[PDB]
């Protein structure tokens, strides 16, 4: 799937230009990149900012929603932006 | 049976506090509860976390699993964890 393949190119771009810490700063609306509970990271949008340490994203690939840290959060690349593929969730 | 009586008691207090999409977080050996197909809460445990949307549960009184969306599990309230009734998968 074309999901699949973004995912796959995303997370090696991630992995080659690795989130310097502080460089990215939540802000509601914008689009991200998140790390998932599972360690990989994940293209989201955050909907509220609570704390520096309490961030609400939207994993807009998967339709799930998580709060945590600003260190978890990363710039999205415009590679990897909804430009190239709409959020794909459902 | 103190197993149904928990149950009424836990489904009580989880419609008194519906979880709140985005508060809990899955991780691995962790208990949750989790929405089964019946629409009804029960008490779960993380057995793998795949993406957002998939995530491995067993449901410790009943001895199956299932795989589910994150929106569809929440925080397991102290009041009915197994320090209460332990798992009473037959």
């Amino acid at each position: 799937t074309q999901f699949q393949k973004l995912m796959e190119n995303m997370r090696n771009d991630i992995a080659s230009h690795p989130p310097v810490e502080g460089s990215y700063a939540p802000r509601r609306g914008e689009f991200c990149i998140a790390k998932f509970v599972d360690g990989e990271w994940y293209r989201a949008r955050v909907e509220k900012v609570e704390s520096p340490a309490k961030i609400h994203v939207f994993y807009i690939d998967y339709g799930n929603r998580e709060v945590l840290p600003s260190t978890r959060l990363g710039t999205l690349s415009p590679a990897f932006s909804t430009r190239v593929l709409p959020a794909q969730a459902t």
